């Protein structure tokens, strides 16, 4: 009756030890301290009368090293400063003694990551989200949360993928990769911005339907099959992502004995209606769990 | 369109530094190391041929101090051992140098807490759950997760409320308070056990309907009111908890200008059907968010 699925985040201790507070006299937000570097959103340089159309190149030239105040909850003297896209790269006199093994990587639509929400450099909560097909996330962020970071963990290595920047008109959120790009077409300017349509993440729905089978729920499984190619043509007219299978999904097909194409056909039928039935206690398709989530939490398999 | 509500856990770093591995030669599970004490489930003493009907008093007498192996990922020499209800209280030679300020407290149905899931003493994930009215939680726990701990945080103080013990036939979970009692009527014996009916947590549904209003969603609000007394009589015949208002809920009534009794009436009407409409993207009543969750994540208010 219970799927055994929860929104599961990584333990956050490693990342908590990397969070600092950064201020410029106007805004206060959070930075990520690794080795001798502190990363933070560049709109820390903005006075609040210019958040709608800043000239960041000019604001940056106007700063010097002691323009930036970096504190831990210590004071970290800034000895170098630079701008990469929508992030600042501050250089500090002290190497973080608790720097974890880490990489920077970009997360793809449908993938889950863990977020450490911070205010004034103080971590206050953790949660997990999936990158939506329109490069937003359905987060929980208030004023002062910018600089909060998202990350995945492979083994002992932390793969930082997100630095929080802003909220959109519809309540969702977006931010930067650590190459300084914003996800999607977004700009770090407090103005109305076009928003791309969101879509169902077809791979994650398939994962969820497998999770239902692994919990004894399979009324929706019929011998009928939709091929991947046919499903993807259907997908395009129904605001579903195109499906791309993975080894993680294949393992789920092996364990249950149910082929991907059976579940692609089931999504097509379920999209038009659950006929009053429930799947894992839901009457709507669920796309916030990944194949890796289902393999890990139900089957006991990382990879 | 997006509620700004996520399942939000506490940052887990403080508790990660307290987790150890405990073994007796049969089972390996997790313990919680605070000052000179290590807490762990008592069925670490069981050989796997006796998990269905152990004699814990006799197993305990049969143990000595070096029967228990406690390791951190160190070795902590056990110098004392005792049993409190369904937990063991091991005394070790070394005080945990990172013991947080803490209390032990019991969590009540409807209240949310954070869980650190651990295997072999290694923290592997964090998530948050509400204690169901039948004293289970809808967790994510596999073999070797016993000893994983649940906790709330008031200020800097960690209020430990849960040590994981077992899974039930229906996929939900339960465990001990740190006074050694199991929640509800449950026993730490691997046998079939009666399960109490679960119910909607009426206070948390009200919280959720307030969260909808705070996000511009209020079609369900009518001038009609159901008094608390009348709602609670209704509650008893419909598998809802009886409603008990709090200051947290009152603040939500103040902010929105919508009285509790309007929402009690709305639950009664919504219970019988959403008439095809959605609330915060859901066609079912939602009871996994507390008034404190809505105050914190949407309104910015702790208390
Ligand atoms: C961190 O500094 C801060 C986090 C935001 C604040 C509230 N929730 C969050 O996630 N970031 C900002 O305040 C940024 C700063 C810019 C220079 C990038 N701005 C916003 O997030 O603005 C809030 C948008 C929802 C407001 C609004 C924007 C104009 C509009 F389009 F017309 C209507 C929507
Ligand atoms: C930690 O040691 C372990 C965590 C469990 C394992 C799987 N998921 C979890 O949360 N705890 C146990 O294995 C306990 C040990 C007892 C001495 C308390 N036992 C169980 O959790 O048993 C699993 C129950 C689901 C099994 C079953 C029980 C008999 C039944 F009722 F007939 C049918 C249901």
């Amino acid at each position: 009756h219970h799927s055994g699925l929860v929104k599961m985040s990584h333990p956050s201790g490693d990342v908590e030890a990397c969070m600092v507070q950064v201020t410029c006299g106007s805004m206060t937000l959070n930075g990520l301290w690794l080795d001798n570097t502190v990363w933070c959103p560049r709109h820390v340089m903005c006075p609040a009368d210019q958040l709608s159309d800043p000239n960041y190149d000019a604001l940056l030239i106007s700063m010097t090293n002691h323009s930036f105040s970096v504190q831990k909850h210590a004071n970290l003297r800034v000895v170098g400063h630079a701008m990469q896209g929508t992030l600042l790269k501050l250089t500090v006199d002290v190497a973080n003694p608790s720097t974890p093994a880490y990489t920077f990587t970009t997360v793809k639509p449908g993938a889950a990551f863990s977020v450490l929400a911070c205010y004034n450099g103080r971590p206050t909560g953790t949660f997990t989200v999936v990158m939506r097909p329109n490069y937003t996330i359905k987060g929980s962020f208030l004023c002062g949360s910018c600089g909060s970071v998202g990350y995945t963990k492979e083994g002992s290595v932390i793969n930082f993928c997100y630095m929080h920047q802003m909220e959109l008109a519809n309540g969702t959120h977006t931010g930067s990769a650590f190459d300084g790009t914003m996800y999607g077409a977004f700009m770090d300017k407090q103005v109305h911005q076009v928003q791309l349509t969101d879509k169902y993440c077809s791979v994650n729905v398939v994962a969820w339907l497998y999770a239902a089978i692994l919990n004894g729920c399979a009324w929706f499984v019929k011998p009928n099959r939709t091929s991947v190619v046919s499903f993807n043509e259907w997908a395009l007219a129904n605001q579903f992502t195109e499906f791309v299978g993975t080894q993680s999904v294949d393992m789920l097909a092996v364990k249950t004995g149910v082929a991907i194409e059976q579940l692609l056909y089931a999504i097509q039928q379920l999209y038009t209606g659950f006929q009053g039935k429930q799947i894992l206690g839901s009457t709507m398709l669920e796309d916030e769990f990944t194949p890796e989530d289902v393999n890990m939490q139900i089957m006991g398999v990382v990879m």
